[PDB]
């Protein structure tokens, strides 16, 4: 019944204005930027957990856009709708 308690190591990346958080795809996800395998050599890559995009550690840098899922002022918008 009883259990503990511990910090958690928590970094987020503001790219493109994005929240891609450091993750670990144990399989070979499908890219967003080059839409690789990104599997293979131990290494990991960046997944938004705001709109759930997968790219590699180096397309971060490659990314032509901005984020969805992020809510923020409306100065200028053709058309807005939400609720
Ligand atoms: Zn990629
Ligand atoms: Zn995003």
């Amino acid at each position: 019944g009883s259990s503990g308690s511990s910090g958690k190591q928590a970094k987020i990346h503001y790219i493109k204005n994005h929240e891609f958080i450091a993750t670990f795809f144990g399989q070979p996800t499908f890219c967003s930027v080059c839409k690789d395998f990104v599997w293979g050599l131990n290494k990991q890559g960046y997944k938004c957990r705001q709109c759930n995009a997968a790219i590699h550690k180096k397309c971060i840098d490659k990314i032509i856009g901005r984020c969805t899922g992020t809510a923020a002022n409306s100065r200028d918008t053709s058309g807005p709708s939400s609720g």
